[PDB]
């Protein structure tokens, strides 16, 4: 019968892989600014997801061909013994695209690799994409206009965005991104007990409550950040200790 | 001695103890000005009535509008955005129509979704600040084998997803019948797959379940639906995957009001 509280089965041998694509600088021809603070984000995420049982693999400043090769490689190995899959992008972006070192990649191309017909062993399992990407312009706060569309994907995907249309993404050059900081704080405290979209909702509250009435940089005043997640999940998702 | 200090609470819920639940608007579009070259939407009136009963049972004041022109629709939604919602828990707005990109069709023209949600952001609607603003959108691509000229068996019509899964402001929840690359289904007597399943879940669980948890059940119900191969073989590969884009900041329940 229909169960209103059904949860994803998370009792496989492994939690699964968490991929992190970390982009700090870009080929000069793209004329994009460096992303100081992103290495703090990478380390923060690595610790949180490792603690949740994930096998975390980080890749710094891959070219687009290299990045596509790597994510395709992961999409074609067996996830039969895994609970789920996580993929994080830390970069600049525009519209449907995220930047690699030398060129843009379409988000739909990346998510498409993990759809049922392409990745059988993840069918019915959570596929979670976390995207910290917006428009490229001592602890300094950099402020970027939202630019990356809050795109959906297939069944059992969860697409998590640092910022919604009309708002602004913030990154501290020492402490890291507002969104990743608050995400990681919540993961550390509640990741192993709370339902994951409930947790992302806490992240929405934390980030949107950060004040922008008195910035060190006067030009940043009033540039609020509101994250968003787009859920195509079909069950409750927990990361209880394995 | 106990009280809730202002510490971060992982279980915080929207306060839903106002005098009224709030207004639920339903914009119901069954047919369109001939110049738009859009097909009729048989079954949408079942959707409208279904939604009216479920949201009324949850305490909402439901107001339905059928086939408004774009000017009329904008006037009406602007009217609602400019009254005081001080005594309300929340606000619901439903669109049942065709759509394309960031647009929903009214009777005679397209309207941009951001124009509609924009009316309810921050100071434009102060009395809804910090309160859930829930938009439910059943809108996809009208099949246009259908002349540019001036014009009950249960059939399942299948429309490609066309409307962007747009976000909005803080405390908005944007609910979409279908995601990019999938297909929306509507039975000409029984109504839309998404609305049918939304309404069934509202009736069974609406008064207890956290609302995004309920929307997740709707995702499961809809994405598991299949058409019978005999009635329409051409619909075989056309799965429906709904989604919701949450900018909510707290848990949302619709417990019966005291
Ligand atoms: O979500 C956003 C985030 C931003 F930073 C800026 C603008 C938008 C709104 N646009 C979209 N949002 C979701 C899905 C598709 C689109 C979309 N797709 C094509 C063209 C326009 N919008």
């Amino acid at each position: 019968m229909f169960d209103p509280a059904e949860k994803y089965k998370m009792d496989h041998r492994r939690r699964g892989i968490a991929l992190i694509f970390n982009h700090e600088r870009f080929f000069w021809h793209l004329t994009l600014p460096e992303r100081r603070g992103t290495c703090a984000d990478r380390d923060n995420l690595t610790r949180r997801f490792s603690d949740l049982g994930f096998e975390v693999k980080c890749f710094n400043d891959l070219k687009a061909e290299e990045l596509l090769l790597k994510i395709h490689e992961v999409s074609t190995v067996s996830h039969a013994d895994a609970d789920c899959f996580v993929c994080v992008f830390l970069s600049h972006g525009e519209g449907n695209h995220i930047y690699a070192y030398d060129a843009k990649i379409e988000i739909q191309t990346l998510t498409g690799l993990f759809k049922g017909d392409k990745c059988h062993s993840l069918v019915g399992k959570p596929k979670i994409f976390i995207i910290q990407a917006a428009r490229g312009n001592t602890n300094i706060t950099e402020v970027d206009a939202a630019s990356v569309y809050t795109l959906p994907a297939g069944a059992d995907f969860l697409m998590c965005y640092s910022v919604a249309e009309g708002y602004y993404s913030h990154r501290e050059t020492v402490n890291g991104s507002w969104y990743i900081q608050d995400l990681c704080e919540m993961l550390g405290k509640y990741g192993s007990s709370l339902e994951f979209t409930e947790l992302l909702t806490l992240v929405n509250r934390k980030v949107s409550q950060r004040r922008v009435d008195f910035c060190k940089d006067p030009s940043a005043i009033g540039k609020k950040q509101v994250p968003c997640f787009a859920s195509m999940l079909t069950k409750k998702l927990h990361f209880f200790p394995k």
